[PDB]
């Protein structure tokens, strides 16, 4: 009977999911961003805001009469402030891809070594960018996550965010806590508080029941990054367990009982549940695939390959020079020669070589201390490729199949699930 919807804001539309218990899908959807006007200070987060209207009227009204829990992801590091009495977006927001190098000595200045915090492109060194602009009232501002602030249009209690969401303003979701550093410096005053992905925020407003009739009792929790709701849509949850991304480039996610950061590698965990989710991505992958394959090439030439059998080349498939992980080089060259003259033992060589590339990936990570992967999942272009899949298995010595879903509203979907669990 009871149905949960996942919402997910990516970086060019938005997109639905709704489940039942059982993770059937009952209702999915999409839409493009709309344009915003021009003088609108808002800026994009109206349109933002016009697309969850839209998603929502989407949904069939029978379906939105069964939700009974919602929750969503947006992108990461997307950055709003807020006047805390009025609830008006005060500044264009700050794009996860949008990076403000002017504050970043500041960052650097208060932050551990080579913590995630210190580079352009995060919430904190947007925080201090905005925070030094010196807008009158500054003090009475609140700084919302994109997912955060979509969320607090359904439920109305400002100020709340997520473990992973909150990763890159600073927040240390092993203490659950801020750390000393930041609450020791003014803009902290501006920081949401923090709670687990997939908890119960509060009801949602009477506004939406009354519009779109959803049931009085259906709840609101708080959400994650879109890269950690696709990965939650594999629907693994033990350590051990990792997912593939065979995308544009190589990436992988392990989860893990032991919590691992490496700035050498560009490493990374966020929690999850009890556990950690490490991750780490190579250049290598589909841009190169692309570079010399067509999709349709890709397709008939790996028909010709018998993935049993191993091929004698040594490759590293790059477009240009350069990877932080597994291997960290700014200046390692791609190896693609020799090139023998038959295209399906290019193919081969290379998949197989990816795969190395792979492999050598997990080492990593189980080596920096995660919980060594016991069953990869594939996500991604190159997760349709079942030649692929078996080569796989066969470099990395571990079971490989396809993720069963990889889209993030599902993982979205999926979290708002746990929070009707929990809250029940
Ligand atoms: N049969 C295939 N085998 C391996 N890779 C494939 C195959 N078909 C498409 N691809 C690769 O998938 C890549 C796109 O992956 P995708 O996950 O959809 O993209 P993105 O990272 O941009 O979101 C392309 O680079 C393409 O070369």
């Amino acid at each position: 009977e009871k149905l949960y919807l996942g919402m997910d804001f990516g970086t060019s539309g938005g997109r639905f999911t709704v489940i039942d218990e059982q993770g059937e899908i009952k209702a999915q959807g999409k839409r493009e961003y709309p344009p915003f006007m021009k003088e609108e200070s808002m800026g994009w987060a109206s349109s933002w805001k016009a697309t969850l209207f839209s998603l929502l009227e989407d949904i069939p009204v029978t379906v939105r009469s069964l939700v009974s829990s919602i929750s969503l992801d947006g992108t990461s590091a997307t950055t709003l402030i807020l006047n805390s009495e009025s609830g008006e977006v005060l500044c264009q927001p700050y794009l996860y891809n949008q990076s403000c190098p002017d504050a970043l000595p500041e960052v650097k200045s208060i932050a551990p070594a080579n913590h995630t915090v210190c580079s352009g492109t995060s919430t904190l060194c947007k925080l201090v960018s905005w925070w030094n602009t010196e807008v009158p009232n500054r003090e009475s501002a609140v700084l919302l996550h994109q997912a955060d602030w979509l969320l607090w249009l359904l439920h109305g209690r400002l100020g709340v965010s997520d473990y992973n969401n909150a990763l890159k303003v600073g927040y240390d979701p092993e203490s659950e806590s801020y750390p000393s550093w930041l609450l020791g410096q003014p803009y902290s005053q501006l920081l949401p508080k923090v709670q687990a992905p997939g908890t119960s925020i509060g009801n949602l407003k009477e506004s939406f029941t009354r519009q779109f009739g959803f049931p009085d009792d259906c709840i609101v929790c708080t959400g994650t990054t879109d890269s950690i709701a696709a990965f939650l849509a594999a629907r693994a949850t033990e350590p051990g367990k990792a997912v593939t991304s065979l995308g544009s480039t190589l990436a992988i996610k392990l989860l893990s009982t032991k919590r691992v950061d490496d700035a050498r590698y560009g490493v990374y965990s966020h929690r999850l549940d009890d556990k950690w989710l490490v991750g780490g991505a190579s250049n290598t992958g589909g841009a190169i695939l692309r570079q010399l394959f067509s999709d349709e090439q890709l397709e008939r030439l790996s028909q010709e390959i018998n993935p049993m059998v191993g091929s004698p080349l040594d490759y590293y498939p790059l477009q240009s020079s350069g990877e932080r992980f597994p291997i960290a080089d700014p200046n390692l060259a791609p190896r693609l020669l020799p090139r023998p003259e038959s295209d399906v033992e290019f193919l081969h060589g290379i998949l197989e070589s990816i795969a190395r590339i792979e492999g050598k990936g997990y080492k990593l990570l189980k080596e920096l201390g995660a919980t060594e992967a016991e069953e990869v999942l594939t996500a991604g272009g190159g997760a349709k490729n079942d030649k692929w899949i078996k080569i796989r298995q066969r470099v990395l010595g571990l079971p490989v199949k396809k993720a069963v879903h990889t889209e993030a509203s599902y993982g979205a979907s999926l979290l708002a699930l746990k929070g009707a669990k929990q809250n029940s």
